[PDB]
């Protein structure tokens, strides 16, 4: 239907479309099957059923885990991407942690990343740029002054 008026706002329609189209794109980017890790498969059906509007109850948001393969330092990042049913439009939520990272580290990380995410229009991925970020921007930070090298005895 159409109303008289009406200020600004977005229906949620919309936003989880863009959220399973990106996937298409995620999935590309990453050809390894052990890279992104979707808590359930089905998480994507559910919802292209509730675009049709026969399931009135809100379907569950695109939530899964992205490996970080870093080439250099060849380590293993483990980001935690959460995609509610507003993003997005709405900031949504990572969290970039590593055995090997520090917590002072990761911090740092983080934080440079939330506000990386935290400065793009409503409307466009987001995700899809914390990835290449992380990796262009994952060294700077492990890059550290510690005496770690030294010889070995039998």
């Amino acid at each position: 239907g159409s109303s008289g008026s009406s200020g600004m706002s977005a229906s949620v329609k919309e936003s989880l479309q863009l959220q399973l189209l990106e996937m298409e794109m995620l999935f590309s980017m990453f050809p390894n099957q052990g890279e992104v890790k979707l808590e359930d498969v089905n998480a994507l059906t559910n919802i292209k059923r509730y675009l049709e509007g026969t399931r009135e109850a809100l379907p569950p948001k695109i939530e899964f885990v992205i490996t970080l393969q870093i080439e250099e330092p060849k380590v293993k990042i483990d980001l935690q991407v959460t995609m509610p049913h507003s993003y997005p439009y709405l900031a949504l939520q990572l969290f970039g942690r590593s055995s090997e990272l520090d917590r002072h580290q990761q911090l740092l990380l983080n934080k440079g990343l939330t506000s990386y995410i935290g400065t793009f229009d409503p409307g466009e991925l987001c995700v899809c740029a914390a990835i290449q970020w992380l990796q262009d921007n994952s060294a700077s930070y492990f890059l550290n002054r510690k005496l770690v090298s030294g010889p070995s005895s039998g």
